[PDB]
């Protein structure tokens, strides 16, 4: 019973098995008649799809999204919308391609539709980034914020079995660190808690079959809620280190989020134990930590759970707890050294936490 | 999982014991310089405290809400606010003021602020009503929904104890038939149960202490939550009954409400007995019927449970059974004259539901 502050963003998601089929009046409803679909080189087939169901409001395919949006991606998709005179950008793909059509609209002002096709859930947040020079830049505007989100589970269906895994873990982690964001609210809570529900069941669902629409729904549903909690309330350690590893050391982004998760937990549950009874309740837990727990989900389903596997060297942990302290930011428990040093060095081996 | 579209308003909420202090801050927020009070006369003592907490902001009270919105207090305000250079509204009371607030924007486009004291919701709906030549019309528009609500418990303590139950259970009716909304969607189902396990354990608490203010939170915070899933799903026989009797034989509203709703859903309850169950658990109904359980809420607190104690005339049922099929218009289970004339021999009479 803690006084809050509650915002809400206008939203409008079209969810189902088969919306996608429903694009083309999507954008008519937002009165745009040239809609630019983006992609990566990887997505040009639904690219194509997305494009004939636009039929003529189609302004063809700009299929170079790239992780981390490279701000010369970004020049180049604008630049490319510029020319087809795009009112509308539909994007279709995960965080990197939303991405893309949040830098175009941060540049032009016009609307995104997002067809998101992983659990990262960057299409409702009003939060962009860009790389330059190696280095990301993030930030806030309302402008990036997508207008509509069609959410289609048939998209997902040929998610790798990895990928399908590990950005369900990235989902998550959205949701844990919003049941301890220093600007926790009950209903924020509510969907974090429920959004790890919806994952954690539909996780082993997906990954004993990656065609089943329902379990697919069920983890989309539970993305969306993820993202709703990302994009209204703030993150902390575990969101830092992620950015830190994968900024700085090229890390993979969905696989970086499922190692580090758990002892980004254990660094923090003696701070927010009604935070963690919470993540515990949501995800089966019983009288197992929330740590040792979600450790269990990413391991029991083939994901990677040491930073060894995915491209960390050894070698460069002494500087990345140095970097994980250079810029302060709140948190439940204090960021220090030696204890962040030490969540580094278990995260690089892979240890279950208790 | 079946397929949805999620629409939803921007929001602003302010909640907390105290939050009302907030209200001059709240009100330059939205870039308005002069703020006319809204309330009915036995709520003047605290638009005074709000209008002196706006201090210069404040274009004064004006006194006149009546229940269900008579055109003549709507075009008198209007006139009031005119005369004063008001370009904002703050609503401090219960539907009814907020409804003079939502008339008052309806015809002038301004913000209005609501700080609701009652458990009616009207704040998150876009719902306007106005009564003219003694009879209601509704009608919906986003223009009437208020830019930023503050809910504020200490403002709830002087409710009576009889509204306090009635005016709670309207709310929990809201949730209620959202859980078979024809457009339910999952979120707002999430909303619904949350907002009837508040209420529900709320009524009690607010019972024993109507001093208590996280009792009172509680209930605010439930009502919030009903209110929201009544502006974002469609309503059904519940609602359009007590539209019926409220309107055409000028029953008290809350109390019709606390009266109708057991008998609505005992009609209902074989069509969607998975709503049903969602509603027993946010009620701890056990093996016992949503619909015997909302009466036992009523009755033990109690709030009439009998049409008969709120003036409806025995005579009159045919006629309200008569209306009550007057139009044809979307029930899980279908409308029929013959078992909806024997809901309201129930409701007339207080027979708890099996
Ligand atoms: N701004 C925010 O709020 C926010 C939130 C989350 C993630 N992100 C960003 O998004 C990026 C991570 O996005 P991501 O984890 O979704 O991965 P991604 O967008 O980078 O996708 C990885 C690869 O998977 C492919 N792929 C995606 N969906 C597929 C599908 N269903 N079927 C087949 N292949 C598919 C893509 O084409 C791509 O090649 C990072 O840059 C991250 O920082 C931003
Ligand atoms: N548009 C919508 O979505 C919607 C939803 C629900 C109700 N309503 C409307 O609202 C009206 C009824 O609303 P209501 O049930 O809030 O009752 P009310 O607003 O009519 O209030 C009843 C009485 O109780 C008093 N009161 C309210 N709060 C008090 C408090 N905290 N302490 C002391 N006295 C208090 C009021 O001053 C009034 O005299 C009806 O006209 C109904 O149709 C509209
Ligand atoms: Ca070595
Ligand atoms: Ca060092
Ligand atoms: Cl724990
Ligand atoms: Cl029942």
């Amino acid at each position: 019973s803690q006084p809050f502050i509650y915002e809400a963003h206008a939203a409008r998601v079209v969810f189902g098995a088969g919306s996608s089929s429903q694009v083309a009046a999507e954008v008519e409803r937002l009165g745009a008649k040239r809609a630019l679909v983006l992609c990566t080189p990887n997505q040009q087939a639904e690219a194509e799809r997305i494009a004939d169901l636009l039929g003529p409001l189609s302004a063809g395919v700009y299929a170079g999204a790239v992780m981390h949006v490279p701000i010369e991606s970004a020049r180049d998709a604008t630049a490319r919308a510029r020319e087809a005179g795009a009112d509308c950008a539909v994007a279709v793909g995960g965080g990197s391609t939303t991405g893309l059509g949040k830098a175009i609209a941060l540049e032009t002002g016009m609307p995104i539709v997002a067809i998101p096709t992983t659990y990262a859930g960057s299409e409702v947040t009003p939060v962009y980034g860009l790389t330059e020079a190696g280095t990301k830049r993030t930030g806030r505007d309302p402008r990036v914020l997508p207008r509509t989100v069609i959410y289609d589970p048939a998209l997902t269906v040929g998610l790798p079995r990895g990928l399908s895994v590990t950005s369900a873990l990235n989902a998550i982690a959205h949701a844990a660190e919003g049941l301890y964001a220093r600007d926790a609210n009950p209903v924020m809570s509510l969907m974090a808690e429920e959004g790890i529900r919806a994952l954690a069941a539909g996780i082993p669902a997906v990954f004993n079959d990656p065609a089943d629409l329902d379990a697919r729904s069920q983890c989309l549903y539970g993305a969306w809620l993820c993202g709703t909690v990302l994009g209204g309330v703030g993150m902390a350690l575990h969101h830092k280190l992620c950015h830190t590893l994968g900024g700085s050391f090229n890390l993979p982004h969905a696989e970086t989020h499922t190692i580090v998760l758990p002892h980004a937990l254990a660094y923090n549950a003696a701070a927010v134990p009604e935070a963690m009874a919470r993540i515990r309740r949501a995800t089966g837990a019983g009288e197992q930590s929330a740590a040792a727990t979600l450790f269990d989900l990413a391991q029991r389903h083939g994901a990677p759970v040491a930073l060894r596997d995915i491209g960390m060297r050894e070698e460069d942990l002494d500087r990345a707890a140095d970097i994980a302290l250079a810029s302060p930011y709140w948190n439940p428990r204090p960021i220090e050294r030696e204890p962040i040093r030490a969540l580094l060095q278990a995260a690089y081996e892979g240890v279950r936490p208790d």
